[PDB]
DNA sequence: TTGTTTACTAGCCA
DNA sequence: ATGGCTAGTAAACA
DNA sequence: TTGTTTACTAGCCA
DNA sequence: ATGGCTAGTAAACA
């Protein structure tokens, strides 16, 4: 395991006091959603109660935010709102960030529109955030260029070196055959979780993920090279995550 | 002006009192978002604890307009919309949270966030029993895409041989300027996306409400496609643009 | 071309 | 207050 | 092919 | 407390 690369197969909750306040540039928090999934019973809460657990486990990571930090939070828009309005009073709100997942949930329902995309709230402890868009700029290629192109643009860095990924990211979900599937069931794109990486801490710095799983942020931190700690109580994940940053 | 269709060049939250309890089908709102955009008003330059008051007030008053099987889609933007959406869950329950991609993003000169190209829609109803009707609004796949589509295990299935749900997120691009459905509103919404609330929460024959209507484009979805509409917007020459929009049919 | 699957069925009736 | 039966649900990876 | 624009800069300075 | 100046921000309509 590499150097910043910290992997800790322990509950978040007992265990933030072992991590120092403000000591952390950046939390790449995928949370339980509160949707029920198997995990153990982390997934298995609803209502008032998830929203308690999410507060409880929020005011423990928000001190080990530097002056300088931000946070994304993965939800579901089933609870978004309020975690959201909750964290408006501890932080501000940079952006919300909709993770397009071209793959709807299926279950048979014609009741309403299918579920496809997931809620990321970007925030800040403090209008000095760090933000860096040059890292994950992306680029036109010879015929979007050319289509994107004219003499009032010529010149500007978003035509030149790359156009802001915008508040909506359309990225497909990962198959089960993906090449980057492996034995988790709400697993996260690498494409994702590198441009918040990328985008919101320095290079060698600290990112937190309280409720790590499979490592994407540990993947993520390895290439690109910033330092990592990670939370995850299940220990066949811990494993996983392991074998997913030793393997780079 | 055609049956059914009733423009008011009013305030929403003062005529209130007009529009009886539990009459309305379905709520399209198109409220001003707290951006500080010119609808000829200062509507939009309020922000903060006085958006949102205003904002609830005015939900106060839409919300005993719905019959029970009535529904409401609002638009908001991620600013104020944990806000509203905590709010409204409240009143009525939230069945959907639909992502409006308007494709082309917000301009300014920004290096320091993530540009805008998404608008909330806060899709509420009153009871369980609501109306919705998926079929008018379902999309139907081309020659080349059934065909990538089509497995055996699908054959025969409602969402492949009909049309697939359009899903909580919309990319639909904005309307520019020379775009001939654009007319001079500064926040016109395109007609496809209304058009699909107007068809699938409202049943043929109902009658919508827009507090909001501007341009009036939930006026030519409901006379486009047989509903009932009621409207507000201060504006004249707004109002006046949702009468054409309406006659030109 | 094809098997298969991913964080988000639901309304009745019993 | 609580299940079970039903008609039903896409895009994209290997 | 090309002009033009649409609900959402942002920090500094005199 | 107030503009102004700067360095910038894109898909898609006509
Ligand atoms: N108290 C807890 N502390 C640390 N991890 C937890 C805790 N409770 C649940 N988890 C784990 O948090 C993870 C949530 C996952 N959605 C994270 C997946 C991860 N973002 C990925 O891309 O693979 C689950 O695997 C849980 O086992
Ligand atoms: N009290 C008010 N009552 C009725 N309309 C108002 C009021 N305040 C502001 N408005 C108008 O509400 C509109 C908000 C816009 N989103 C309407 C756009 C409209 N959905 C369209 O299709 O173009 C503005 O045109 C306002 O002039
Ligand atoms: O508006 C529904 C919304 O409420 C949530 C919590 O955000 O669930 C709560 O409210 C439901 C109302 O239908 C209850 O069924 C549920 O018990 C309660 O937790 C979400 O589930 C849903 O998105």
């Amino acid at each position: 395991l590499p150097s910043g690369i910290e992997l800790h197969n322990r509950d978040f909750l007992t265990d933030a006091a072992h991590l120092p306040d403000a000591s952390i540039d950046l939390i790449v928090a995928d949370p339980p959603y509160g949707l029920g999934k198997d995990y153990n019973d982390s997934d298995k809460r609803s209502g008032d109660d998830f929203l308690a657990w999410t507060r409880e486990w929020l005011e423990l990571a928000i001190p080990k935010l530097k002056p300088s930090g931000s946070m994304y939070i993965f939800c579901t828009w089933q609870y978004a709102p309020e975690i959201f309005s909750f964290l408006k009073t501890q932080l501000t709100m940079v952006n919300e960030i909709i993770w397009d997942r071209r793959v709807p949930s299926m279950g048979g329902t014609t009741r309403r529109f299918t579920s496809v995309h997931d809620n990321i709230g970007f925030f800040a402890v403090s209008r000095a955030y760090y933000f860096d868009l040059d890292p994950v700029r992306i680029p036109y290629d010879a015929d979007t260029k050319k289509a994107r192109s004219r003499k009032l643009f010529e010149g500007s860095k978003w035509l030149e070196m790359g156009y802001n990924p915008k508040d909506v990211w359309s990225v497909s979900r990962l198959h089960r055959q993906h090449a980057e599937r492996v034995d988790h069931p709400t697993q996260k794109p690498l494409e994702i979780i590198e441009r918040m990486v990328l985008a919101s801490c320095p290079p060698g710095g600290r990112v937190l993920d309280p409720f790590m799983g499979s490592g994407t942020t540990a993947v993520a931190c390895a290439r690109q090279g910033r330092d990592f700690v990670g939370y995850e109580i299940n220990e066949s994940y811990c494993a996983i995550a392991h074998e997913r940053v030793n393997a780079l």
